[PDB]
């Protein structure tokens, strides 16, 4: 109860910004989730016997694959905790709660490859489930988790108030499925230019937690130069990886999933900060303007990608 989690000064004055790289020391990572939900939520919100037993059997079921790993699952909870720190009023305390629960467990048992993989490798889950493959699979580990013996981290919510937060959960890992993404955020640019976006209306909430879910998923481009850098090694190796599998199938994989292209790798990266990035902190700066932070660090780093294609940079 009177056990305050403290970090050193440099942590402690980073986190609050949006681009704060968790750093290479793993066990620090659970200390810095639980501080984070302190200061977000509350030190009452959760019991932390539990919170520390649900934190470790989520990492448990983190992968060790190269980008989407126990790492990734804190750092987009970290982007998380920053929205929900610079939009203080905005947001219930229930949504607090499951939105940096969403985070850390949205990925839960990532095996690095996509929806559309599993689909043409046929596998079991793609049976199970038809559309966002993998984000029904991470809720439903994430259910599992919260139904082991000392892990009911929502053990002090009523029904009603359990419903509504697992309901929370479930619409913000769905909405981390990049391909409902794209209508999420024309929705949401359409109610905004019009003026009937109301965030009282409870689907308008839904959707402006699903572009926060999108953007905090994507916070990778939105760190500093060499921590952009160095990640988009991560995910060319779990596209690659893919792109090997989907040979192996008898299927050329398109040019973003073929090692043999990696040369058109910042011509790639140029598209998806105008096709998805640039577009996702756009919308969301213009619906939470104290999101600015994200947009303007994702713009910086679109540019140094350009300087790369001019081969100012390697
Ligand atoms: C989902 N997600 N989350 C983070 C990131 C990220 O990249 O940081 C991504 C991601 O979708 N990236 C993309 C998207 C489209 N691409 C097309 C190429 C490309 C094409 C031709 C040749 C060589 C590369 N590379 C791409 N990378
Ligand atoms: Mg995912
Ligand atoms: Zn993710």
């Amino acid at each position: 109860g009177l056990m305050q989690f403290t970090l050193p000064v440099r942590l402690c004055k980073e986190i609050e910004l949006f681009h704060f790289d968790i750093g290479p020391f793993e066990n620090m990572w659970p200390g810095i989730f639980v501080y984070m939900v302190h200061r977000s939520c509350g030190t009452s919100c959760f019991e932390l016997e539990k919170l520390c037993r649900f934190i470790m059997s989520v990492k448990k079921n983190y992968r060790r694959v190269p980008y989407h790993n126990w790492k990734h699952a804190v750092t987009v909870a970290h982007c998380m905790y920053a929205i929900l720190q610079n939009n203080h009023t905005l947001f219930t305390d229930l949504e607090r709660k499951g939105l940096l629960i969403a985070c850390l467990c949205h990925d839960l048992d990532h095996r690095g490859f996509s929806n559309s993989y599993l689909q043409k490798f046929d596998h079991p889950l793609a049976a199970l489930y038809s559309t966002s493959t993998m984000e029904q699979h991470h809720f439903s580990q994430t259910v599992s988790i919260l139904q082991l013996e000392g892990h009911n981290i929502f053990s002090t919510l009523s029904s009603s108030e359990y419903e509504q937060v697992l309901e929370i959960i479930r619409k913000a890992i769905i909405a981390t499925d990049l391909a409902l993404y794209f209508g999420n955020r024309k929705q949401l640019e359409e109610m905004y230019q019009t003026g009937s976006l109301n965030l009282n209306n409870q689907s308008h909430r839904d959707r402006v937690i699903g572009l926060m879910m999108t953007a905090c998923d994507l916070c990778s481009v939105t760190k500093l130069w060499p921590v952009t850098k160095l990640t988009a090694n991560d995910i060319y190796a779990e596209f690659w990886a893919e792109g090997d599998e989907m040979k192996k199938l008898g299927i050329q994989p398109i040019p973003m999933m073929d090692r043999d292209k990696k040369d058109e790798v910042p011509q790639g990266q140029l598209g998806f900060y105008n096709a998805v990035a640039i577009p996702c902190y756009t919308t969301l700066t213009q619906i939470l303007p104290p999101t600015e932070p994200l947009l303007k660090a994702c713009r910086d780093n679109l540019s140094q990608w350009e300087k790369v294609i001019r081969g100012e940079e390697t």
